[PDB]
């Protein structure tokens, strides 16, 4: 179950970091397209290695996890919640919703929230098994 050229394995997943940018939801689009999804995070240690991957490549990237429908509620793009324990990853002082923020990113060494419509990079992720 290798990852095809140029993704990025991690736990029996392949990830697409972008080299273009794109708002979120074409980030969105782009990543079923491939059939993959704008990543959806579900253990610590694939926080960490998302993470880590933006922050040295200093790319601020988008994830699949937004507030657009209840300010506040931020719901990954499967419909699973934010779990309280992963509100651990906000950068300080965020979410502030400065302006009207309601997408998340990689950003630094945590998430920021950050405007729908701006252009970033993002990631995709996929099963290896089903590449
Ligand atoms: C509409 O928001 C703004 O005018 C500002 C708000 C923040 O200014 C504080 C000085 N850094 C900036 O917002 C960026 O950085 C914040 C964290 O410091 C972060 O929460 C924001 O999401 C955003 O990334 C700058 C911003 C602005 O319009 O100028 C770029
Ligand atoms: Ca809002
Ligand atoms: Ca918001
Ligand atoms: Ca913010
Ligand atoms: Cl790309
Ligand atoms: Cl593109
Ligand atoms: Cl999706």
């Amino acid at each position: 179950h290798p990852c095809p050229w140029e993704w990025t394995f991690f736990q029996g997943n392949c990830y697409f970091m972008s080299n273009s940018q794109r708002n979120w939801h074409d980030s969105i689009t782009a990543c079923k397209e491939v059939g993959a999804q704008l990543v959806v995070i579900k253990s610590a240690e694939e926080q960490n290695f998302l993470q880590l991957q933006s922050s040295r490549s200093n790319r601020f990237t988008w994830m699949g996890l937004s507030d657009l429908n209840q300010e506040g509620t931020w719901q990954w793009v499967d419909g699973s919640p934010l779990l309280p324990s992963f509100k651990q990853y906000w950068n300080r002082g965020e979410p502030n919703n400065v302006g009207e923020e309601d997408c998340a990113e990689f950003s630094g060494n945590g998430w920021n929230d950050d405007k729908c419509n701006l252009a970033k990079f993002w990631i995709c992720k996929k099963s290896a098994a089903s590449c």
